[PDB]
């Protein structure tokens, strides 16, 4: 999964669990190799936050809840088939590996982490993945400055398409986004990353409008392009509107997996999509 989905998923969890009160223990499927979740409360709330390709659940016991329980945070990485679903209690998905049950007041619902391929993972604690840079969606300015400040790093010796997948600098950017981003500026996927960014290393609003507005740079699109998907996905995550959502996503794509577009393999075996010249560092 990539940036936008984790953000939309975090949005779905919050709006769905806003008035919901959960109770009991956090159940994990026996087959799952992920860690058990030491947690038990008669009444607790579930909120979510997203950063890059990670989602953080926070379990917060309500005042008066028993037994005594400190708030617990869990960080998730979805993987190929990872997802969060809110389902009726008697209708648990076959591959729900982590479940949260609602308290007696109201219908019996279950917030489940569904993942048939078990590529997903979660870790106890609320700490994000070590070394991952600022979120390109929520922390744009910190993201931009971090990249420019560390241009001398060996990561930018790599071709631009490979550097975009580096979560240490482009946290939230994945396979389809890098294809769409590079396509907008028609930048060859195999140009030296530093070369593409060297020019970017204070203008007034009137000055930015006249020069910077109609000519967005690479880093600007690293934030605005996935932001287009967020405002494309709407409140579709976790709904029955799955079919119509993916239809809008397919129409939004301009390069990735599109007819007429070229495709190569980076050093990681990941397929990069582009149009025209591959670049001086193409294998």
């Amino acid at each position: 999964p990539e940036g936008p989905e984790l953000h939309l998923a975090s949005q779905f969890v919050n709006e769905a669990c806003r008035a919901l009160v959960f109770g009991g223990c956090v159940e994990k499927s026996s087959v799952s190799r992920n860690p058990e979740v030491p947690f038990e409360s008669s009444a607790y709330r579930i909120s979510a936050s997203a950063r890059g390709k990670e989602l953080r659940l926070i379990l917060s016991p309500l005042p008066g809840a028993q037994p005594q329980q400190e708030p617990l945070a869990l960080v998730f990485r979805f993987g190929m088939s990872g997802s969060f679903q809110l389902v009726p209690r008697e209708e648990l998905p076959r591959h729900a590996h982590l479940r949260f049950y609602t308290a007696p007041p109201g219908p019996r619902l279950a917030l489940c982490f569904v993942d048939i391929r078990r590529f997903g993972r979660w870790d106890l604690g609320g700490k994000w993945q070590p070394g991952r840079g600022p979120c390109v969606l929520q922390e744009y300015q910190q993201f931009r400055e971090s990249v420019l400040r560390n241009l001398a790093d060996k990561a930018f010796d790599r071709p631009i398409c490979e550097a975009l997948l580096d979560q240490r600098f482009f946290n939230g950017i994945g396979n389809y986004l890098r294809a769409e981003i590079l396509y907008r500026l028609k930048i060859p996927p195999f140009e030296k990353a530093r070369s593409v960014l060297e020019a970017l290393q204070e203008l007034t609003l009137s000055q930015k409008i006249r020069t910077k507005l109609q000519n967005p740079d690479l880093l600007e699109l690293c934030h605005s392009v996935p932001k287009e998907v967020v405002q494309l996905g709407g409140k579709g995550y976790g709904s029955e509107s799955g079919e119509e959502d993916f239809a809008a996503f397919r129409a939004w794509l301009r390069c990735y997996g599109m007819p007429g577009m070229s495709s190569l393999q980076d050093r990681h075996g990941r397929t990069i999509w582009f149009q025209g010249d591959p670049g001086p560092l193409a294998p």
